[PDB]
């Protein structure tokens, strides 16, 4: 489809609009199929905890104000708490940066059955990572070539997505495409909402100088890293009842592709299970 | 303070709470749009206290199996945010958690400032199931320690411990769920009975209630001894799902009430960057965007 | 003992000086005796391991340049890898201020049979914590007394390491005791030589300043902190070979309280045991070295 | 050497590796003392890593029980200071860990740069035990995992983990203990019959021989399927104590001198200011 990428070497930027809006034009036709979807994922989230087999990760990347914590709250505030989990990705710490830049990444992945929401990713190291060539400043060993840094964070970040796949965690990977001017709206609102002072910050505003540089790492790691298995959605961003559709119809389709169900239990279980409803019942004299 | 708040020790009367008392809401449909009012005000507040970062809040259900922690933590709790929030089951420890001291897996889930933690079971564990089947005998631990006084240092270290965690920003709500070994057995009856809920039957569910007794003073010894104004027990009866989650959200409504969050006032520093980066922005789109002031 | 606090209240620094060298005042049989508690330390060690039932906190808070590394490497390299844990305590990081200042010690704790050295500790919450008030710029609720944090913590800190020897981890407390003009003389040699230039910081010269507050933090820390179950060592850090002889004489007889032996088997466990020996033998015709030669 | 050092692909027999081989060093005093003078070096080249902080290294062993592990870990490794050491058993997974995917708890563990862990066991046990006895077979994981690649994608994925890894300064050295039938059963009976090493033997010891020959199938496989240039595998003869000891410290410590650590020169400018502190210090206690 239009916003979905499955192949490498497959994504121009330019031909994927900031508001473009194709698959729903009415907005209230659209914040009701967002509703529809969000019963259904709920529902799919019950089975998945009780199978125990397979997790998710629900990835969101994008620039400040792209509408991530917005679309994180709207569409999935209605998962129960049972084996979710919400993992922010903020400038790594001295201990973080101590260890290699997947260790932080991997330790958050969910379990079988549960689901993991991440606020940025490990695809941070080849977006900031590489407009800012941060990897130039950061402490690595003498035989580390400067040159291939990125080029060997594309192909290891394919690999361990593989891995994570061929382990029964799935990634969905979202990439929230925001306009610069949107991008300013949405700012503006962070500085004249007082209730919303608290989200602004200064490198929220300095990342606007190397705007630019950023839509071509974008494009860089969605050419690169885009797989059947793992593929990349890129969802247009200027709309938030429109970007909430979209995020919710992804997931929901998703879920369905994994398709988790109740377990069934053995017959041996199921006999065993019989005595004690036995036990039970008689206890009470068959009055339950 | 109430029929079910617990906040002072050497107070409670497992016998005095009744697992069928519906005294606080008669009416069914009342209590169910009221939770519903509830949830969205819990919503709310926890939308405040994830901005101003300073306390942190774990929500503890303690109960026998199928007293209803997992139905109540889904339908009340269902209601926060993803955003800074753990549910935390803690189950039959590990061979590292048991090489470690009791508390040291349950401080690492503690939340941080912002965030909410539920524990689906807690610490406790280790004075009920670790009292009831002195679990400690057959544990590995020093030749001086005490066998006799294993469990009342346990009451002391974990009064020290939840108090310690009140004088730095996070408070604990500890919920026993009382239900009644009857509506336990109806329960069980109809995880075997309908098949989406086999999952949630096991052997040690059904074995555990050889020791109903044991259990249930096991339960009133521990709120005896960890009771306090700052840390109290709200003892729910829990025959009643709806009322049961009726006034578990009136619980967390009145201690985020309690906690009273606000989004954090800015500093006159932080103002005045934020004046500058308004006009660059205005500057940058000739004053063509979006602005509540006048230009 | 004249270096162990082991009651509140009880503390004078001004007596404690930091060149004395009163239990041992020949260096080379200090730094004979030293080697031969290290080879005692190890064996401990190994019992320790072996019996999976204590756990032991070796900490060292001191100045920069009192000698916490160089006494830890010396020292504790007698250990064998297993079940050893180094923890330095740096700067917290942002999910540490985020979380309970005791949250980041209390992961570090080790296992029943293991040690972990901690290079800095908890006590940072109430010496750099005191110093500098640091609590008043951090995140807390508006509830919170900035008034009483401090004595909270001396309460918390005592509740938590009470709480820990109730639950088979001892800790020994070390101050490394050294004067501000030793100091100098060790940070002239971080400038100096070569090798050492990457152990010198800026923050080390700027926290002389500062000096005189925190003499006065550790006494108040030691004066809140020291039982007989949790004491603090005053060790007189002016002289290397003299603190890392005191500082194997600590661990030594802390290892010798805890008494660790190698554990015995059941009669259960024997029984199976002796039944593999005896299949073991007959799969090999007897050809194997057994100690009862048949 | 080449003798021990499997450095391709598809290119180990083990049975050329014989259990009791001793051909780098005949003579038993004249290996104890290598050792020591390895020792020494070790030791020195773990001071410089710790001090630059640019790499870490992983000391993994895996073997059969009484191979030589512990014993070689202890007599070869104790001179190590305690800075930036950690020593992780890898034992049978807990729920936590087999509710992860299997490189979760592994990967928890790789050390930062600057430090040295060492792995008793490793991720390997999934392709050791786990193929032996199957273990995925029984194991919670979607219903889309193909059983008959599981141990197939583990290789690949291994492999994938080991270049990242190495592609972000961390290094493993992969040493298998090969110890005979016989010798492990000379060391059991020690265990049995010495009180002070009862505590070491356990009943799975025992079980684990019944199946000695799939294990040493097993090895075989993981061995041919993971050995490369970055990442080899060394299969060092286990069947007398000073010698596998004598290898294991060579391996070590010419993998430390590949390492190459030094201690950090400062800049010109830090110097500058280091030595405006050197003027006040000597002034404040007038040049004495
Ligand atoms: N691997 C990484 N390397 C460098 N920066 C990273 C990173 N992962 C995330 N970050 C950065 O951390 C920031 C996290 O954004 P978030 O909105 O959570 O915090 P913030 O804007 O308050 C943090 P800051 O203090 O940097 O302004 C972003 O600027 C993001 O690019
Ligand atoms: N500290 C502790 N010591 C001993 N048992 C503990 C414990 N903490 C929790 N447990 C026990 O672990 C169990 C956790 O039950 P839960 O309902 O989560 O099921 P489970 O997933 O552990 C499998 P099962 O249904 O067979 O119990 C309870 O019996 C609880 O008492
Ligand atoms: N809880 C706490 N609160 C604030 N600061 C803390 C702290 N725990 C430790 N620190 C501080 O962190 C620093 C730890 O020093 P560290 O070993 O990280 O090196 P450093 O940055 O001083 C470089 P150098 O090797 O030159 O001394 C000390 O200044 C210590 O007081
Ligand atoms: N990934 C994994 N899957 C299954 N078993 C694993 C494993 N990783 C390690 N193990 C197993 O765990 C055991 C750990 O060996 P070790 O000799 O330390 O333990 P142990 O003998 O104390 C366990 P016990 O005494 O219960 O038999 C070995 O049998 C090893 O194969
Ligand atoms: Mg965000
Ligand atoms: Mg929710
Ligand atoms: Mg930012
Ligand atoms: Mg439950
Ligand atoms: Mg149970
Ligand atoms: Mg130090
Ligand atoms: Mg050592
Ligand atoms: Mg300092
Ligand atoms: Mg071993
Ligand atoms: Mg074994």
């Amino acid at each position: 489809n239009i916003y979905k990428i499955d192949k490498l070497n497959n994504f121009n930027l330019n031909n994927h609009k900031t508001d473009d809006y194709s698959l729903c034009k009415d907005k209230d036709t659209a914040l009701e199929l967002t509703q529809k979807n969000i019963q259904k994922i709920y529902d799919y989230q019950q089975k998945l905890y009780a199978e125990k087999k397979e997790g998710l990760i629900i990835a969101f990347q994008a620039m400040d104000a792209a509408g991530k914590d917005g679309t994180i709250r709207e569409v999935l505030k209605a998962l129960a708490p049972q084996g979710v989990h919400e993992k922010p990705f903020k400038s790594p710490s001295s201990t973080e940066l101590a260890h290699d830049y997947l260790w932080r990444v991997h330790n958050a992945v969910p379990e079988k059955g549960e689901i993991t929401i991440f606020n940025r990713s490990h695809y941070e190291d080849v977006l900031i990572g590489k407009v800012k060539e941060l990897y130039k400043f950061q402490n690595k060993a003498d035989r580390i070539d400067e040159n291939t840094v990125v080029d060997n964070r594309y192909e290891d970040i394919r690999n361990f997505e593989k891995y994570l796949y061929n382990n029964s965690v799935r990634i969905i990977k979202i990439f929230l495409n925001v306009s610069k001017k949107e991008q300013a709206e949405r700012f503006l609102s962070r500085i004249e909402e007082p209730e919303k002072n608290w989200k602004f910050s200064d490198s929220d505003f300095e990342e606007r100088v190397y705007w630019d540089k950023y839509q071509q790492a974008f494009e860089d790691a969605i050419n690169a890293t885009s797989t059947k298995d793992c593929p990349w959605y890129v969802v247009p961003a200027d709309r938030k009842w429109y970007m909430r559709y979209v995020v919710s119809e992804i997931v929901v389709k998703t879920l369905e592709e994994m398709n988790p169900k109740y377990p069934t239990v053995t017959k041996e279980t199921l006999e065993r299970f019989e005595g004690y409803r036995t036990k039970l019942l008689e206890e009470y004299n068959y009055d339950l």
